């Protein structure tokens, strides 16, 4: 096809959860547009000063005039960027289609128990799970302190419209993962609306975004609850990121 100038503002707002695709469908959405799409890992390893700005905007959510100043700020964070996916961004996914108007709207989905089971690896491992003091050491490595966790605590109390949340009870984020679910698709017109599964790959998300299929790349596949593991327990031994980073190329 012919090589077309592409505006620098959101073009795609994926609705998706942690741990459905986002980081391959991140990855996926750089390798069309040439320019970067947000992400947790956006926030982690080159955005940490985003965090507070998040935990402000995810503080006054729950409120038109004070809409302007929300949107306002939606905008500041994401200027640059040509797409959205992952925590904190999902959750806003009605209020980012108000502000970008001509932005397209993905939901990445999956089997509920690969899901919980994916997530309780990376995420959030139960308060007993041993695993979980593993996670805490790898994140002080980079940085990343309690209000790290709060922010994807509340992020996830926002996307799932939660005054609280037990995030221990498998039971409760299995039904908020289905209703979540369930609700962007009745939330959003089908005419703006892609369903993307794992495995799906190149071909329907093109074809909903106009683009050719980018010419001899395979669809991404990164981020797998196995890597990051790895990338876990690599941080724990070597004690820095930039020790280790050259071994996990695409993820990071
Ligand atoms: N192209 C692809 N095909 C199949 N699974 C994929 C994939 N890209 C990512 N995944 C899976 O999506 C999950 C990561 O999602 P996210 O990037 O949103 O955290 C991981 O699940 P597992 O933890 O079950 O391996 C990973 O294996
Ligand atoms: O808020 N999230 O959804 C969300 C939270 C985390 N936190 C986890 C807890 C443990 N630590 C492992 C690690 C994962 C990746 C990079 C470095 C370290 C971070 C990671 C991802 C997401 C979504 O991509």
């Amino acid at each position: 096809g012919a090589m077309i100038e592409s505006s620098t503002t959101i073009q795609v707002i994926s609705a998706g959860l942690p741990r459905t695709g986002t980081k391959s469908l991140k990855n996926a959405l750089e390798i069309i547009y040439h320019k970067p799409c947000y992400h947790m890992f956006e926030i982690i390893f080159n955005k940490q000063s985003d965090i507070i700005k998040w935990q402000n905007l995810i503080h006054d959510s729950h409120m038109t005039t004070k809409t302007i100043a929300i949107y306002d700020k939606l905008k500041e964070l994401l200027d640059g960027y040509i797409a959205t996916t992952d925590l904190p961004t999902c959750g806003f996914y009605k209020d980012l289609m108000n502000i970008y108007p001509n932005a397209k709207v993905l939901l990445t989905i999956r089997d509920k128990y690969d899901w919980l089971h994916s997530l309780r690896k990376v995420v959030l491992p139960k308060s007993n799970d041993p695993w979980k003091l593993k996670i805490e050491e790898g994140d002080k490595v980079l940085g990343l302190n309690s209000d790290f966790y709060k922010l994807t605590e509340d992020s996830l109390k926002f996307a799932f419209q939660k005054d609280d949340l037990n995030f221990d009870d498998d039971q409760v984020l299995l039904e908020c993962y289905d209703e979540y679910n369930r609700l962007v698709q009745e939330t959003v017109p089908s005419d703006r609306l892609l369903v993307l599964r794992l495995g799906d790959g190149w071909e329907p998300l093109c074809k909903f975004l106009n683009v050719e299929i980018p010419n001899g790349i395979d669809y991404p596949c990164v981020n797998s609850h196995h890597q990051m593991t790895q990338l876990t327990e690599q941080l724990i031994k070597y004690k820095s990121l930039d020790a280790i980073i050259h071994m996990f190329p695409d993820l990071i």
